[PDB]
């Protein structure tokens, strides 16, 4: 079993924008996110400007186009796919939430995509509480990987 990606170099694409957050702070949530799961596996991200990428990230309301449609506010925050072609491993986010970073309202981008890249990668949800890959958002202001996490991604990866 065990889904996931048989290349090394992962591109990614960011395919459209959030207007909560400015360009530039959105590009380097994402990258820190992607920093944090390069670290701990054998895997690069590349960001790049094609429909052929890896990771297609996607801010997206209501159908958006892969027929698991968004809820509006609250409920659904985002949805990743597992390793593989197309639609797989793709990131989407529900810009009917209010994206941002820091401690108060909204939901952490960063957070929210570091959880999703695991997705993305190949892992299920934990049931580990404090684990990112556990189905809880929570804001902090600390380290986000967990050894659960850690122990799953080398599961898939070595
Ligand atoms: C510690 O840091 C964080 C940060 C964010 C999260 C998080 C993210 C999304 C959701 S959810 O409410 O949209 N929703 O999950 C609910 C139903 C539990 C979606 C459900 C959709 N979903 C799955 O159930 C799932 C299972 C396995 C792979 C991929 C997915 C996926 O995209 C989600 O899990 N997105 O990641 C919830 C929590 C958790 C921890
Ligand atoms: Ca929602
Ligand atoms: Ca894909
Ligand atoms: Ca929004
Ligand atoms: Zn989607
Ligand atoms: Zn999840």
């Amino acid at each position: 079993g065990d889904l996931k990606w048989h290349h090394h170099n992962i591109t990614y694409w960011i395919q459209n924008y959030s207007e909560d957050l400015p360009r530039a702070v959105i590009d380097d949530a994402f990258a820190r996110a992607f920093a944090l799961w390069s670290a701990v596996t054998p895997l690069t991200f590349t960001r790049v400007y094609s429909r052929d990428a890896d990771i297609v990230i996607q801010f997206g309301v209501a159908e958006h186009g892969d027929g698991y449609p968004f809820d509006g506010k609250d409920g659904l925050l985002a949805h990743a796919f597992p390793p593989g072609p197309g639609i797989q491993g793709d990131a989407h986010f529900d810009d009917d939430e209010l994206w941002s970073l820091g401690k108060g309202v909204g939901y952490s981008l960063f957070l929210v995509a570091a959880h999703e890249f695991g997705h993305a990668l190949g892992l299920d949800h934990s049931s580990v509480p404090e684990a990112l890959m556990y189905p809880m958002y929570r804001f902090t202001e600390g380290p986000p990987l967990h050894k659960d996490d850690v122990n799953g991604i080398r599961h898939l990866y070595g």
